[PDB]
């Protein structure tokens, strides 16, 4: 059960799951538990897997094994690494990292050029509609869609897990205040790496397989209507991300410490 | 058979059924041929049942039965009376004759007061979009939907069955170069009406129940897209109900005159 | 003109309207005409109306119209069907298909209980009496009245327009020699009904609304009074309603024969 | 007033009148109170009058004046003789004093000859009816008739008013119990007769002109349909017209005593 | 008996018949004094009747009956009215009231036109000789007339009863004080006339029937030729008139104020 | 240091490494002590690499790397599973389990089916001479060889590292008292296995990767050539593989407790 939290803590989601199976709660409220904490996980994971249907749900066999549009992709106690390579083929990134599918599916998508403008047109008078990716604020991404009543805006900002904990040794490479120290693990940098530099390991560790790289804001009724509130959500997403992703490069660095 | 020719004749779809009944084809061409002739019968109706699936089909009894939607509503041998009665308690028609019935269905329908750069957007970028009624060219009204991978577009102009048999009346009767018959029936017509004082009977004529009052220009593929395409069907439209309400007033003053 | 020959023929009264309208008659003999023979029409057709004063008169508007007790129930031109739909509201039908109306409007009736002998009594010695209805000779029934100096005998065999439809259209189905068209007719029958099978229409024909189901015949002076010739009349009137409702089950063989 | 209350009194009807008028009732009650009480008197003076619509009303001159069907006949004040004299041009007696007018006035009249079983058909049956004189119980006669919902029963003992007085005068010459005067009273009636005898005058009384001859009883709703009550009414009429002539010959003979 | 005096008092004639029959006279003494009385009253009535054998006698019967040239007219107890329906078909009126009836009978009458001078002549020298009717004093006539040795004259001024009962009328209606009761009566006398008028009954009244119209003045002897005394009998007869008619309208006036 | 002691635990090598890099030894005798062990590993692991130039070195990023006839194939802190794939592609397995490698090299090999005759020749009198895998005692197979002045015999029990995790699975499993959880396991057995069923994990585990599976007894000088020690050192081998396998199946149950 504490497995699954971890595999749910990589991705801003607390699952409580370790909470709620000894809550002694039946296995329909566990299933709709599990499920629901994956569909948000894997929305911040940036796999782009929104066109698939994610789900889970606990085996007789004390395993719980992952759903993914009917077939089973793997199990819960086959490790963090099974799961990541058994959705990847399942996955299309381009030469960013962000998912050329469509959330929608099948039907049109309109592209990252199209202005502002006819954008509100398309969120007060439109049913369904789906935009591809274009460039956001500073560095990142974002991509909207909209499917019945409700709206969806995923602002993204590439970065697969292994540039992630990259990116977290450089940091506390660079705060050894050891001249000595930090020269030594800059000379072993410039072959082996930053990562491999720092640890002179953690294949079983679920934060080397999945990453924080997007953010999922939704909205429902006629707010999922209104432009204004609709460029309420982009910036309440791109700030949600920058606050997601600014806390997994520092729980990444209290591990990599020792 | 040839009364649904006459029932068909009075909306500009030429089905010859006459022809295609005689012509030994099976019934599943023959069900076909009588299905794709009344739904664009019903789109140059104005009846507004675009919502409704019509389907006919051709009954063991000897007779021809209308369908919509599943229900078995009248027959041919019934009359082209009790078809109008039954089509009209499924038809919600305005102060202006015009259908408030949304062709695509439950969703959302844009208001006729948007402008036309907001429209060329939902035409080049959005999925499914459906248009509510807005003021035409000259006193008619048009309408825009798009369903799948084909756009429609409805200019309309509304007109009842019984509205076009008095306007008809009033042409012969103004023709008539005799003075003492035309103000014999310009007497009668202050109380009896335009159509009374002519007649000084047509109840079981397909024209005094069905009219022309609408007219529907289709588009699939890439044309269904592109706005300036979408421009051209609405002129093509527009035209193709001036020459069909044209001609329509003009059998009618063939018919009255005897 | 010829309109009015045809809705009173279904009475078997010969009008001679369109040879009266031709002969250049004044238009107090014009009306004097049509309105005795539809009030003889209205004795035979078993409506029951006798408690109403009917009247007939030519409208300046180039129809006819029909009267009853004061008020326009309806026109010649408009079909025999409307004129079926207004004396319907004013007559009162028991289970048997007689009128409970009383001929001689408010006062006592005798009921159709009382024997013989009462009766030559109120006959040859009463002034104003009127009498139910009682089981005559066969199926059928009777009812007598005496208002002022002529007495009225109303013998009647309660037959509807469309049961008549129904019993000539078995007639022709059973002298149908083809025993494969009889068979396929008589499958037909089961459920649409003998009318419907023959047809695989009349709704304009006079002779589907209004039906021959009784006889008037009248006796003035001392004749009105003489209890021997009472009996004399009663058996005349008998044997005028089964020549005429012969007549009318032949007329209406010769018309759904084709 | 009190002359109309003697004028009254020959017919058993005590009018009040000299009460009504002493009680400062207004016109309209005085002018109903007079009439309805002629009308029982007219009913039973044996005048045969029914068939005229008596009336009566107070004159602004001070008197009293009688109507019959509209026009005036006499007044009040003008004597007992004079109302005698305009009656009766207006009454046919037969050879036995009953009038040959028939009380429904223009019509049939079933004769005196019907036994009682065709009466109670026309009793229990009928609407209006009348029938003429026949022979009743003892040396009476009887006649019945019936209008709208009420029934009359007329039983008469024709006698008139000369006739009367000589009745009375050979009972108190009979009740002489002196031998002597009633011979002499017995020799003088041989020629002046029995009136002309006792008085050796009597042209203002009352009595002398209109005498009690008929008894009329009547009865309505559904009782005036009932032949077992009709049977009940007949006796109740004979025995009020034995003891109302049965009170006049008494009266009358305490007058001429003087 | 004592009828036959106010029969008597109404021409100024005091029979005492009710104290000549309670006299104990004879039959031939009583019918003497009633024939004398008679004469007297019939003389001063007007009636003209003195060509006729004016008698009375009482009957066997207990009444007196009224006797003309043998053949009885009327009785006594018949009332007063009879007997003057009696006497008027024997009388001969003119345009005046005057007799037109000779006192003397058959024979010559000399014109009321005689001047003075030649009768004188008829009254000293002449036998029998009768003159008609001339202008009197005043607005009254007078005649005279000798038959064997006694000469009459009767100076006369007509008046009917009628016309007597309607002047009284009028004395005592001026003579109301009381100017309202004065003026209703004088409204009501502008129809029913001024006898009816204070009245709002005297049919047994003698007054009503005979009344007092000449005065008879007799001479016998020689006095019955002198021309000297002749003339002063007409004034004491013309006298006699005035004082006999002044009487009689003064004893209708006590009678009517009731 | 220590995961090259677990590494050579596997093959019942005390190696020493962790106390042998705290005694302070230069490189070259760590490097000695090292290479020494992994070669008398490889021969009791079954690997059959025997043609193949074994070593082992310490690498100064702090690591130890495997060595093969000249080329690394992995590194020590690259996990015990990374070491087992690389020199799987070098071996070459038949359907038994055996290498079907020569030990010398390239040459010639003499076959199983040799008696043991044949073989005391090729020992006392041969120089270089290497046999094929045949039938040892039991369920066993053996092998011998010699180079230069040693004489090599391998007796082997062929055994996989998968079936011998499956087989201690099954002794904790059969040692289980209590009925009911003995029974739940050989119910989860049946599809899982022996080992999925007891753990409802060990990839880290070296034992998961290595397993003995033959040994090696050498011997040098004139003992290499004496048959009859020849046949004590086989025996000396067989009874060092019976412990060696019998010990590895004791310290596997020992942590698959758990």
């Amino acid at each position: 059960y504490a497995a699954f939290d971890t595999l749910m803590s990589t991705a801003g989601v607390d699952s409580q799951i370790a909470a709620l199976a000894a809550s002694e709660a039946d296995a329909g409220t566990l299933d709709a538990a599990l499920t629901q904490s994956l569909q948000e996980a894997q929305g911040r994971w940036g796999l782009g897997l929104h066109h698939l249907r994610h789900e889970a749900r606990l085996t007789d066999d004390g395993d719980i094994e992952i759903l993914t549009d009917g077939r089973p992709s793997a199990r819960v106690s086959e490790g963090f690494g099974a799961l990541a390579q058994a959705y990847a083929p399942m996955q299309a990134l381009d030469e960013r990292g962000l998912s050329q599918w469509a959330a929608l599916g099948e039907g049109y998508r309109a592209p990252g050029d199209l202005p502002l403008a006819q954008l509100k047109v398309l969120i007060e008078h439109a049913r369904d509609f789906e935009t591809d990716w274009s460039a956001g604020r500073g560095e990142t991404f974002q991509r909207v869609w909209r499917k019945g009543d409700t709206l969806f805006v995923e602002v993204a900002r590439p970065a697969s897990a292994e540039a992630a904990l990259s990116k977290a040794a450089w940091k506390v490479i660079a705060s050894i205040k050891d001249r000595a120290f930090q020269r030594e693990l800059m000379r072993r940098s410039e072959k082996d790496g930053m990562l491999g530099a720092l640890l002179g390991n953690l294949a079983q560790l679920p934060e080397a397989h999945f990453t924080v790289q997007a953010f999922v804001q939704t909205l429902s009724g006629a707010a999922a209507r209104n432009a204004e509130e609709y460029r309420a959500a982009l910036k309440t997403a791109a700030a949600a991300l920058e606050e997601y992703q600014g806390v997994t490069t520092r729980q990444l660095s209290e591990v990599l410490r020792h």
